[PDB]
């Protein structure tokens, strides 16, 4: 009394309710100090507050034995919002107390009990959180048994966020930080404690430092380093081991909003989870969007990272406008891993896919794979952890794990155009390791005998390839290292099964070299399934087991070669996931990225040739050469007969119309077009760009070598660089517009063929003049095409290569700045940063970002080495690709016109990819807009987020019906533009316009009427897979020979591509086979996008996955195939070709060209893999077009099986992908796809037998 101020007041009201909600409370309490503070912060909000008023009644417990009290207490209570309790140890009172309150705990809004006796502690409630819900029997015999129990339950409450849903969580958090405002004690403490209860659990319909350092055990915010450090180390709730500087340090990054608000208990889950594995934590936030202020600020201390890796739970960009150049420059000076997970991860399908873009233009690592925290928690913490124990163990202890796909290679499995040399590439690797302090033991002597070591006697000269055994794992040490085998059992019996498999052991493929390991991961007939749970087989996770949990790895190093668990519906495990992956592959890094928890440093592809004249073409170019002179001659007549007579040899009267009308019987005019037609033809072959060989990771390209590559870089005009086309600036300069000579060329005017070849020519010649200069300077100049040679009375040497062509008064003021930027070009070519990239991620660093996708058209692709991105997927179609695209379509109609009576087709069936329009900013997207007359609306940030239609005025023809078959991966990539697509549709199909102007309002209102729907829901047209699916498995069934007519294709095909887009309702995509096969039913043309000259029709598999044409001709009534073309605008002369058009001219410039073949086979056994790919890919198109003529089958027997000498180099460089080669062959003549002697199919059935004898045994 003389030492403590008591009150006699036991109860508050406000004077004046007002128009203010009452919040009524009751307390029972033992401390006068919490008594009068209560009182106080009640007084305060009452007097102040002018929505809310409280009343309080409460009794000191002692109180309670008085019946006169006892009786008040339960009225009390039956009208109050919020029960109190704290300090509560009398047997007799705690029961009356429980008594009381357990009837109403379903009224109280919530019962908060302090450190008491048991049974009190059990009335806690607060939404979902109880003391049922702990870490509950740790406290509860503690309780049992002062400040300290206060502290106690107040440091294990963060343990317990993990095993709650996130909803329960935030209750959990919301009575933690009530618990901290107690403690606290201070009548502004617990004003915050009422008002924080009020808001969330009584009327949460009313009211309510730029940045800093945050711990949940800290009641107020770190302004700096030192002040954290300083709370940090006098932390006793923490082991030692925290506290040494040698401790792994996690960085984490958040947005104030969530620690203002208090909806922050995933946050508070994250810190303890860290903390609990031994990770010192700096939690920084800002009220801003630009968090490198934070990261410069409080991420360092001449001065150091004090971080070890950077976890972002931001959702959003490092800074912002977003700036991803700034962002960069400050992940760059930290130097560490920079991990995100989007918010959305803990609180919808377009949402996850336009966030999820942006932090991978930071270069963000994402340890979630697109019920409690814990999983969630568990794994972003793991695999934090992992990258700086990589940052701290020393370079001689490090583990490094190198896997490969399909070797041998047999079955195609799903072959990306990679066109990597992996044992040419892994060997490099394993040098630079030994040369760098990584301990390499038993290094072999080349890659060749590195091939060796794993595989035995792979060319089958002595033995059967066998592949090496590193370890043979007993049934005990699986089932105990891979607690998820049960699940896998449904698809593959127990272990350990018939793959990988000795039938005791499963078998672990792959050869130690000290601390590097090069591991082979190959891939149940022989068992009946029921089920669509598809699992990967008990051999493929004993892999993964071995690495992780027995050899032990520190990080593993894929290539991009096939699509493995990143495109199957946490088998990874924690270690840091890296991914060699092409630059030209952007959409496959991304699946990699966000299915597979790959960092992906980016390869160049080998340096493009052109594909050049061989043969019999050479001969034709020949005779066409020498057509100028034999007409001054005056004999220009007899040469056009040679001429069309040696077309119609090399099969390009496919190709030229080539009338049975001798030359004697034309006029000049129709003579000159003959030759123009077929010249210009053999030029389209000549000049295409592309790899004829496969690249060695960190071998870059001779400038010489980068040539071909500068000069189609040359030949396009660049607006947002301020540079045109040496094309451009050569035409300007004889007044002529390229556009025009290319149209006139694509007529076959032979004067406009010439001249374009003439300008080619001379953009050749230019360009290694810039090349030959930058080489014989070595280094004496910093920049060739900056020297000031007018001060000198000199020409730069390609103005003069370019008079010596025929091209003076080409524009210098033009050719400055494209000489300048081709020049930054073939420095970025030839950099050599790929082993670098590598060296980075394994020291745990930061690896740059950069854009994936065409060197060519972006040249910011260059350098290689970097952590390849797509592109926000908002930031599609730019204008220049609407531009662009209706060229396109306007040739794609012209030429179905040209081919059909000159009547528009009604419907056309097109397929959309992520990876091209990642590469020409959403042009082939912006042609199916334009197809329905739509135009892509950018709001003024200039987000693509809206659509509208075109008059039929802007359009000038009909609105063109469509079906969209859009790749799993353009719908994981670009859903938001799936919803615009289909919004268009919808849009054309409403239009008050002319049936004969709209085939989309004309087709849904017949197709409205025979379903018995609206012509909106008749006009869904946008189709892909199932959610988490890829491709029609046409691909699978093709590589594995697994089908016996094409109706099993077409089935597959229309099972799972059917399944429908809704603008009106996007996270529903319902299965519509119904609605696909009625729109398909209407389809006159099919369509495609070529990628790229080194991502063609034959490169890869895909593009026959997705061709619906043969199964369109089987759906139709009158069973009519549609026309098939394939876009092209790889160049600045978009083709707009026929199927089969592309599938010859992919044919005359990979697997019939000595240069591609040759240019392959010097690799040896990879070389061969190459040739069957294209032989596999070629067959994929008989089955699923017919778009293959005879002579491509004849031709590759006469090159690769006739010729006897070519025919034993690759059974013996390589017996499997030859097997595969003469396998094929034999198959499309089975089927009917190709027709040939029977000398030629015994000659096959032989060597089939032959290479069986040598892979299998006799």
């Amino acid at each position: 009394m003389f030492t403590n101020v008591k009150s006699t007041i036991r109860r508050v009201d406000p004077e004046a309710l007002n128009g203010r909600q009452l919040l009524k409370v009751v307390y029972v309490v033992l401390e006068s100090q919490y008594q009068s503070a209560l009182s106080a912060a009640v007084r305060n909000i009452n007097r102040t507050n002018s929505s809310l008023a409280i009343q309080l009644t409460g009794y000191l417990i002692e109180e309670l034995r008085d019946p006169e009290n006892y009786a008040n207490f339960k009225h009390d209570v039956s009208e109050a919002n919020l029960f109190i309790a704290s300090l509560i140890f009398i047997e007799d009172l705690a029961d009356k107390v429980v008594e009381a309150v357990t009837p109403y705990r379903d009224n109280l809004d919530a019962a908060i009990v302090f450190p008491s006796m048991p049974q009190v502690m059990r009335l806690n409630k607060m939404g979902s959180f109880s003391m049922a819900q702990l870490s509950k029997s740790a406290i509860a015999q503690f309780m049992k048994k002062f400040q300290d129990a206060m502290l106690k339950l107040l440091r294990t409450l963060p343990t317990v966020l993990k095993y709650l849903p996130v909803e329960k969580a935030q209750d959990a958090r919301n009575f933690m930080l009530s618990f901290q405002y107690w403690l606290g004690g201070s009548q502004e403490n617990l004003e915050n404690f009422l008002l924080m209860l009020t808001d969330k659990y009584v009327y949460p319909d009313l009211g309510l430092p730029d940045m800093g350092i945050w711990h949940p055990l800290s009641m107020q915010m770190f302004e700096n380093v030192k002040d954290y450090l300083e709370w940090y180390n006098q932390r006793p709730d923490i082991s030692e081991d925290l506290k040494d500087p040698l401790a792994p340090c996690i960085g984490l990054i958040m947005q104030r909003t969530h620690l203002v608000t208090g909806d922050d208990a995933h946050y508070v889950g994250m810190v303890q989870e860290l903390e609990a594995m031994g990770a010192r934590v700096i939690c920084v936030f800002s009220g801003g969007l630009d968090f490198s202020k934070p990261v410069n600020e409080y991420f360092w201390d001449e001065p150091l990272p004090i971080v070890d890796a950077v976890v972002s739970l931001t959702g959003f960009a490092l800074v912002g406008r977003q700036d991803h150049p700034r962002a960069i420059e400050s992940l760059k000076k930290l130097n560490r891993p920079y991990m995100c997970a989007l918010p959305l991860v803990f609180q919808h399908p377009i949402q996850v896919a336009l966030q999820i873009a942006i932090p991978e233009l930071d270069g963000a690592i994402e340890p979630i794979i697109l019920i409690a925290l814990q999983d969630r928690l568990e794994a972003i913490a793991q695999r934090a952890m992992k990258w700086a124990n990589l940052r701290k163990k020393p370079k001689l202890d490090k583990k490094v794990a190198i896997t490969v796909f399909s070797f041998p290679p047999d079955k195609g499995n799903v072959g990306t155009a990679a066109y990597l040399d992996v044992f040419g590439s892994i060997y490099e690797v394993m040098k630079g390791l030994q040369g760098n302090g990584y301990d390499v033991q038993d290094l072999p002597g080349s890659a060749k005998e590195l091939m060796e070591a794993v595989i035995h006697d792979a060319q089958a000269q002595y033995n059967s390839p066998e592949l090496n055994i590193a370890h043979r794992m007993s049934v005990e040490q699986y089932e105990r290292l891979t607690p998820y085998s049960v699940r896998l059992e449904e698809n593959w019996g127990k272990p350990p099964g018939h793959l990988n498999s000795d039938g005791q052991n499963l078998l672990i493929y792959g050869k130690e070299f000290g601390n590097v390991f090069i591991g082979v991961q190959p891939t149940d007939p022989m068992r009946l399934l029921f089920s669509r749970s598809a699992s990967p087989h008990h051999g493929f996770a004993a892999y993964y087991t071995y690495l992780n949990h027995i050899w032990k790895a520190d990080a593993v190093l894929h290539f991009g070669t096939h699509g493995s668990l990143e495109f199957m519906p946490n088998l990874i495990g924690t270690i840091p996931n890296l991914y060699y992956y092409a630059a030209n592959n952007p959409s496959w890094a991304t699946i990699a990225k966000r299915r597979g928890y790959a960092s992906t440093i980016s390869y160049l592809t080998p340096p493009a040739e052109n594909a050049g004249l061989y043969k019999g073409l050479q001969e034709l170019n020949e005779l066409i050469g020498s057509y100028q002179t034999l007409k001054d001659s005056g004999r220009g007549i007899q040469i056009v007969n040679t001429i069309m007579d040696q077309a119609r040899i090399c099969n390009l009267d496919q190709d030229v119309n080539l009338p049975d009308i001798n030359a004697e019987e034309m006029d000049q005019g129709q003579r000159d077009t003959i030759v123009g037609s077929v010249y210009r033809k053999l030029m389209e072959i000549e000049s295409r760009l592309l790899p004829c060989g496969l690249h060695v990771i960190g071998q870059p390209p001779s400038a010489e070598e980068a040539i071909a590559t500068l000069v189609n870089i040359a030949s396009l005009d660049r607006e947002d660089e301020g540079i045109w086309a040496l094309p451009t600036l050569i035409a300007e300069s004889i007044g002529r517009n390229m556009e025009e000579i290319y149209r006139n060329s694509d007529k076959g005017i032979l004067a406009d063929v010439e001249l374009l070849q003439d300008i080619t020519l001379a953009t050749r010649a230019a360009v290694a003049a810039l090349v030959q200069e930058q080489i014989n300077a070595d280094g004496r100049v910093s920049f060739v095409s900056k020297l000031n040679f007018f001060k000198i009375g000199k020409k730069a040497p390609w103005v003069k290569s370019l008079c010596d062509s025929g091209y003076p008064n080409v524009n210098e003021e033009k050719l400055k700045p494209l000489f300048e930027y081709l020049e930054f070009c073939l420095e970025q070519v030839c950099a050599d940063n790929e082993f670098g990239g590598l060296l980075q991620a394994l020291e745990g660093e930061y690896v740059l970002p950069g854009p994936g996708g065409d060197p060519i058209r972006n040249p910011n692709v260059l350098p290689t080495g970097k952590n390849i991105h797509a592109l926000d997927p908002q930031s599609i179609p730019t204008l220049a690709a609407v531009q662009s695209a209706k060229v396109v379509v306007d040739r794609l109609l012209e030429r179905q016109r040209a081919e059909n009576g000159g009547n528009y087709p009604e419907t056309i069936a097109s397929v959309l990819w992520g990876t091209d329009n990642i590469k020409t900013y959403g042009e082939s997207l912006a042609q199916i807009m334009w197809m329905v007359g739509a135009k892509p609306v950018p709001d003024a940030l200039g987000r693509v987020n809206k659509i509208e239609l075109v008059p039929l005025e802007e359009l000038g023809r009909p609105r063109i019906d469509v079906v969209v078959n859009c790749s799993g991966v353009f719908r994981d990539l670009f859903i938001n533009q799936m919803n615009l697509l289909d919004q268009a549709v919808k849009l054309a199909a409403e239009a008050d316009e002319p049936l004969e102007m709209n085939f989309v309002r004309k087709h849904a209102l017949e197709q409205a009427e025979e379903m018995g729907i609206g012509v909106r829901e008749a006009a869904t047209r946008i189709f892909s897979n199932a959610s988490g699916s890829y491709s029609s498995n046409v691909n699978l069934a093709v590589e594995n020979s697994s089908w016996e007519d094409e109706s099993e294709l077409q089935e597959m095909y229309l099972k799972r591509k059917s399944f429908a887009f809704n603008s009106d309702n996007p996270g529903m995509m319902d299965q519509n086979r119904d609605m696909f096969e009625r729109a398909l039913k209407t389809a006159d043309a099919t369509f495609q996008n070529l990628d790229s000259s080194e991502i063609s029709l034959t490169d890869v598999s895909h593009y026959f996955d997705s061709d619906p044409t043969k199964l369109i001709s089987t759906l139709r009534d009158d069973g009519k195939a549609p026309a098939a073309y394939i876009a092209d605008t790889t160049t600045a002369n978009a083709q707009v070709r026929t199927l089969s058009e592309t599938v010859r001219l992919d044919a005359r410039t990979k697997l019939l060209n000595p240069k591609w073949y040759e240019g392959m086979l010097s690799h040896g056994y990879e070389g061969v893999r190459e040739l069957s790919k294209r032989l596999v890919n070629t067959m994929g198109w008989s089955a699923t077009a017919g778009a293959v003529d005879n002579w491509v089958y004849e031709d590759a027997n006469s090159t690769f099986i006739k010729d006897e000498e070519m025919c034993k180099r690759l059974m013996d460089l390589n017996p499997n992908s030859f097997r595969r080669m003469v396998s094929t062959l034999l198959e499309v003549n089975g089927r009917g796809y190709w027709e040939t002697s029977d000398e030629n199919l015994e000659r096959l059935q032989e060597l089939y037998q032959e290479v069986e004898d040598r892979i299998e045994g006799v």
